[PDB]
C-alpha cells in the first residue's frame, strides 16, 4: 500500500544509494574511497601507515591494493540498482508520464555516472544494462571502454538531456545542470585518452558546459570558505554532491586531512591520510590567495580543550610543522561537534567553467572571450593579475594550471592526468608526458599506471575478467 508516486520515488531514490562510493570510509585507519584518486598524482602523501599509501608511493599497486574493491563493488551495486529501477519505472502505466520521465532521467544520469567512474579507473569493464536474473551468463567479460561510452554512458545522458528534469536543484537531486556537467566531462574525456575520439567531441563538450553558463542558475563563490561551509551545501557553485547531514550520514573524510594524532580536533583521532606535498604547495604563483594561511592550506592551529590539560601551551598555539589541507575544514565539526554535515562535490561550477575553456580552446584552436574571462575570474578570486595570452598552447596550459591550483584534492586531477597523459612538474611548471614521469621519490610511471587493477576478489569470483596490463 505505497501509492504509485511513493513506489516510483523509492525506485528512483535507490539509484542514489551507492553515491556513498564517491566518499566513504573503507577498512583500515583513515581509509576512504577518495584516496584512490589522490594517491597517484604525486601531490599527496600520508602520515597514516594503514592507508596503504606505500603501495602507491612505491609503484607496487596490485590486485590486492586498497580502495579498488570498494569502487568496483559499489559502482556495480549502483548499476544493478539503476537497471532494476529503469525496468520497474517502465512498467508504471497510470502515473503521470512527465513525473515518470523525470525519474527515469535521474536513473539514466546515475547509471552513466557509475560507468564513467568505472571506465576511467579500470578501463574495460562489464557492459551490464539488464537485471541480473535476465543475464544469460553471470560470469561476464570486460567490454571495450569505447562500447561502454557509445552504448551506455552517452545514450543515457543524451536521453536524460531530452527529458523533463529541472535545470537546477538545491536539495541534492539530479538536475539538468548535473546532466550537462557530466556530459561535458564525458565528451571532453572521449576526445582525450584513451579513446582519442576526434576534435568534434571537444565541440560537443563545449556545447554542454556553455549551456550551464548561459542558464544563470550557478554563480562563482567569491572566496574559498564556501567549499567548507555546510550552509552552502547544494547552492552557489554546487551542481551535484555527495550528501552529508546531521540526521543522515556524517562526513568522516573531514578527519582525513587533519594532522595525524595532533589533538587539534573534537574527533577521537585525526587520521592524517591525505597530506599535500611541500613541492605542490610551493608551486603556486607568488602572492596566490590559495596559499595564504587558512585558505587551501594551514600550518598552525590550537590544541582542542578535550585533548590537553588546562593551561597547556598547545591550547594557545600549535605549530603543525608542515602544510596540511584546510580546503575542507568544517570548523564547527572540528572545533565542537565531530559530526560534519559538509557535502562532498562531484561537480561544481568552477570545474564546469574550466571544462568549457579547455574544450573551447581545443575545438577552436584559439581562446574566445568567454574562456579568457573564465581564466581571469578564477585568477582574480586567487588575487592574481589577469592572464596575458601569447598562444593557444600557452592558454591551454594556463587552464590546466587553474585546474590543478583551484580544484586540488577534489578527485579531478588524476582523471585530468589520464585524459591528457600529461603531468604538471612542480619545480618547472611544465607539462611532461605521463609515461616517463619521475616522482618525488624516484619512481617512473609506465603504461601500467594509466589504469588501476581489477580487484583480485572479483577475478577469483569470475575468471572471465581479464586484468589490466602490468598487474
Ligand atoms: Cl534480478
Amino acid at each position: 500500500k505505497l501509492t504509485s508516486k511513493e513506489s516510483a520515488l523509492a525506485l528512483t531514490n535507490s539509484a542514489y544509494l551507492k553515491n556513498t562510493v564517491f566518499n566513504k570510509m573503507t577498512p583500515g585507519w583513515g581509509c576512504n574511497t577518495i584516496l584512490l584518486l589522490e594517491y597517484m598524482t604525486g601531490k599527496a602523501t600520508s602520515e597514516n601507515s594503514q592507508s596503504n599509501y606505500k603501495d602507491f608511493q612505491d609503484l607496487l599497486v596490485s590486485d590486492r591494493s586498497l580502495y579498488i574493491e570498494d569502487w568496483w563493488q559499489d559502482c556495480y551495486a549502483g548499476i544493478a540498482n539503476c537497471n532494476l529501477a529503469l525496468q520497474k519505472l517502465g512498467e508504471f502505466e497510470n502515473l503521470d508520464a512527465s513525473l515518470v520521465n523525470g525519474y527515469m532521467a535521474e536513473v539514466k544520469f546515475m547509471r552513466a555516472l557509475y560507468y564513467f567512474y568505472l571506465v576511467r579507473i579500470f578501463g574495460d569493464v562489464p557492459k551490464i544494462t539488464t537485471v541480473q536474473s535476465e543475464l544469460g551468463e553471470l560470469q561476464v567479460s570486460r567490454a571495450p571502454v569505447k562500447e561502454i561510452y557509445d552504448e551506455i554512458i552517452i545514450p543515457d545522458l543524451l536521453e536524460a538531456e531530452q527529458s523533463d528534469l529541472a535545470f537546477s536543484d538545491h536539495t541534492g537531486r539530479v538536475s539538468m545542470g548535473a546532466v550537462k556537467a557530466l556530459l561535458a566531462d564525458v565528451y571532453l574525456t572521449y576526445a582525450g585518452y584513451p579513446l582519442q575520439g576526434g576534435k568534434s567531441y571537444y565541440a560537443e563538450s563545449a556545447k554542454r558546459s556553455l549551456e550551464v553558463i548561459k542558464s544563470n542558475e550557478y554563480t562563482l563563490f567569491t572566496d574559498y570558505e564556501s567549499l567548507r561551509l555546510p550552509s552552502q551545501n547544494n547552492k552557489g557553485e554546487f551542481i551535484y554532491q555527495v550528501q552529508f547531514s546531521l540526521n543522515k550520514r556524517h562526513n568522516e573524510s573531514v578527519r582525513i586531512f587533519l594532522p595525524s594524532r595532533s589533538g587539534i580536533s573534537a574527533y577521537d583521532l585525526e587520521y592524517g591520510s591525505l597530506i599535500p606535498t611541500k613541492e605542490f604547495v610551493e608551486s603556486f604563483e607568488k602572492g596566490d590567495k590559495r596559499t595564504e594561511e587558512k585558505q587551501y592550506f594551514f600550518t598552525n592551529y590550537k590544541g582542542h580543550p578535550s585533548k590537553f590539560s588546562p593551561g597547556a601551551a598547545e591550547l594557545e598555539f600549535m605549530d603543525l610543522n608542515g602544510y596540511y589541507i584546510y580546503k575542507f575544514f568544517d570548523q564547527v565539526a572540528v572545533d565542537n561537534t565531530a559530526k560534519s554535515d559538509l557535502n562532498w562535490s562531484v561537480y561544481r561550477y568552477t570545474d564546469v567553467l574550466l571544462m568549457y575553456a579547455e574544450a573551447q580552446v581545443n575545438a577552436d584552436g584559439t581562446p574566445n572571450q568567454q574562456s579568457i574571462d573564465i581564466v581571469n575570474q578564477i585568477r582574480g578570486r586567487a588575487g592574481l593579475a589577469p592572464f596575458k595570452q601569447t598562444n593557444a598552447s600557452a592558454f591551454l596550459e594556463e587552464v590546466w594550471d587553474q585546474r590543478y591550483f583551484d580544484l586540488c584534492y577534489e578527485n579531478k586531477m588524476w582523471f585530468d592526468m589520464l585524459r591528457t597523459r600529461k603531468i604538471r612538474d612542480d619545480k618547472s611548471g611544465e607539462y611532461v608526458d605521463f609515461i616517463g614521469y619521475k616522482t618525488n621519490w624516484g619512481k617512473v610511471y609506465t603504461e601500467t599506471q594509466l589504469l588501476f587493477p581489477i580487484p583480485l576478489s572479483e577475478r577469483q569470483a569470475n575468471p572471465n575478467l581479464t586484468q589490466n596490463q602490468g598487474y
